[PDB]
């Protein structure tokens, strides 16, 4: 399946198969050089896979997102004497792909950029344009929205993900679903009842197939997060805090704040959310359990940006902690 974006211009295809892999090639041939920025462990599970292009191997995961590497990769790259017309492919999760994007997008002003997401978690971040690194102060804090010249996404990568990881990405493609609708989540709650299926991956093709295009509407309505596309960052507001204080998986952390999403929903327009449902479908797929903006839904369909105070956030981690 080849999806691909329809912005007045400048637009990009999504190849998302399994195999997709192959389609690397008949790009790398318009480009001067081409470097391969791939992911430390990413490289053990796939360097045969690959073996004017070269490998840069980067930090695992979130190590990479530095400032510090971000100087590093530019000056390493920049000593190879490039031109615009130099891409680079980034081969791996989400980290790699925010830190290979923002390289590319501020190398010589901006070359050219092959996404090659490994990650189901990465159906999501390889597609949207948003791209950088971290700051000592938080998640995110530095980066720019770069759309890609292709993403590549093929599924085969996705066999070699622990149980870890899959729950991880599974966060997404179910905040997706979420947005998608209410017939889209009873729908991937039936499918993936629990941990043993969805450590399957059976028929995930399907969902994270849906997942993108779910986002890529968002993101082609509205791409420099000004109206809708704030929606993405459902459960968000509370993950990214309970992240970046006890490091658990980033999708781990947004289900956790996709709960608390919905107590606070509750709490103001008393929403009726059966909140012991979520909590039970996130014991059957094997999660481990142990005024501010927001994304709340208030009904499917009826998803609303807004702020919130101490006092309800107080007590919607109270009724959280319940649990
Ligand atoms: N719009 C966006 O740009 C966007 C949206 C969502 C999330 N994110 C960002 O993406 C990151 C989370 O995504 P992630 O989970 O992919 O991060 P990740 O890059 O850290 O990947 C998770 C782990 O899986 C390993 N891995 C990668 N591919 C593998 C494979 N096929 N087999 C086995 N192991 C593999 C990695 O080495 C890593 O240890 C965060 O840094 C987050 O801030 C960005
Ligand atoms: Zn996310």
């Amino acid at each position: 399946m080849k999806l691909q974006t329809t912005y007045p211009s400048n637009n990009y295809p999504i190849y998302v198969e399994h195999g997709a892999i192959k389609y690397i090639g008949t790009y790398l041939n318009q480009f001067d050089q081409s470097f391969l920025l791939i992911d430390e462990y990413v490289n053990q599970y796939f360097a045969n896979k690959f073996d004017n292009v070269h490998k840069v191997i980067i930090p695992a995961g979130e190590k990479t997102k530095t400032f510090e590497q971000y100087q590093e990769t530019l000056e390493y790259i920049l000593s190879h004497h490039v031109t615009r017309n130099t891409a680079i492919i980034a081969v791996g999760g989400g980290a790699t792909g925010d830190f290979a994007g923002f390289v590319a997008a501020t190398l010589l002003r901006g070359v050219h950029f092959i996404q090659v997401p490994t990650t189901i978690l990465a159906h999501d971040s390889s597609v949207g344009g948003k791209v950088g690194i971290n700051s000592k102060q938080g998640k995110n804090l530095i980066g720019a929205f770069y759309r890609p010249t292709a993403v590549i996404y093929d599924l085969d990568f996705l066999k070699t993900l622990p149980f870890k990881q899959i729950l991880s990405g599974y966060a997404e493609v179910y905040k997706h679903a979420l947005l998608n609708g209410e017939s889209a989540t009873q729908d991937i709650e039936q499918h993936f009842k629990d941990r043993e299926i969805l450590q399957s991956l059976n028929g995930m093709d399907k969902y994270i197939a849906k997942g993108i295009e779910t986002k890529l509407d968002i993101v082609v309505a509205d791409e420099k997060e000004q109206g809708v596309r704030k929606f993405l960052n459902l459960g968000h507001t509370f993950g990214h805090a309970v992240e970046y204080y006890h490091k658990i998986p980033h999708g781990h952390a947004v289900m956790v704040g996709i709960i608390y999403q919905f107590i606070v929903a509750n709490a103001l327009f008393d929403s009726k959310h059966d909140i012991s449902h979520y909590i039970q479908y996130l014991i059957q797929l094997g999660y481990p359990l142990d005024g501010v903006q927001m994304v709340l839904m208030r009904q499917f369909g009826d998803i609303v940006v807004q702020h919130v105070d101490q006092l309800t956030l107080q007590h919607a981690c109270e009724q959280l902690k319940t649990y």
